[PDB]
């Protein structure tokens, strides 16, 4: 997260921080056995850690369970990032508690102009590399899909949404993959790809979540 600022300890619950090793992409917890996060970030060998803050202390608010199954999304697109969204089930169902919770699915869309919540522990330097150990969070508004679709020409589909400031500055990064975009209590979109890190006219491009709810709904209850 470029221009952000330090969530605090265990402000965002339903943040996850998916590790084969080392961190490498966020996700979000949307029930005590699933977690949903971006296609892009699929690997095999994922162990999921929920509460936490700083990821390389283990400062007692930590579950680190694994994941027994991941599903990308059945028409994922690696060349384009269209249907950039994938589901990971956990071994074990984690225990909710203030510092784990899960975030809700939206019922409709959100508008342009919606102020949200990005976290992550991705990359902090726009021209650089600064990787943060604690959780850094940017409250971004959803952009016209004009301003997007402009900044990105023949590359946004009616599956993905820009937030962010056009002047630069602010953005969301690699790392801050497969993370929570929440606005207004929702999970509207997951940090999907964008062209460098807070350049000027090149806002962040988010999965849009409200497309894929049923989608969601149906895999987790069959799985
Ligand atoms: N500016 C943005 N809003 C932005 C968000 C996400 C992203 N993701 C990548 C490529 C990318 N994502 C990953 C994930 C894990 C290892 C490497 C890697 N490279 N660029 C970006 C850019
Ligand atoms: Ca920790
Ligand atoms: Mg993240
Ligand atoms: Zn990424």
């Amino acid at each position: 997260i470029v221009g952000g600022y330090t969530c605090g300890a265990n402000t965002v619950p339903y943040q996850v921080s998916l590790n084969s090793g080392y961190h490498f992409c966020g996700g979000s917890l949307i029930n005590s056995q699933w977690v949903v996060s971006a296609a892009h970030c699929y690997k095999s060998g994922i162990q999921v850690r929920l509460g936490e803050d700083n990821i390389n202390v283990v400062e007692g608010n930590e579950q680190f369970i694994s994941a027994s199954k991941s599903i990308v999304h059945p028409s994922y697109n690696s060349n384009t990032l269209n249907n950039d969204i994938m589901l990971i089930k956990l071994k074990s169902a984690a225990s909710l508690n203030s510092r784990v919770a899960s975030i809700s699915l939206p019922t409709s869309c959100a508008s342009a102009g919606t102020q949200c919540l990005i976290s992550g522990w991705g990359n902090t330097k726009s021209s650089g590399t600064s990787y943060p150990d604690v959780l850094k969070c940017l409250k971004a508004p959803i952009l016209s899909d004009s301003s997007c679709k402009s900044a990105y020409p023949g590359q946004i589909t009616s599956n993905m949404f820009c937030a962010g400031y056009l002047e630069g500055g602010k953005d969301s990064c690699q790392g801050d993959s497969g993370g929570p975009v929440v606005c207004s209590g929702k999970l509207q979109g997951i940090v999907s790809w964008g062209s460098g890190c807070a350049q000027k006219n090149k806002p962040g491009v988010y999965t849009k979540v409200c497309n894929y709810v049923s989608w969601i709904k149906q895999t987790i209850a069959s799985n």
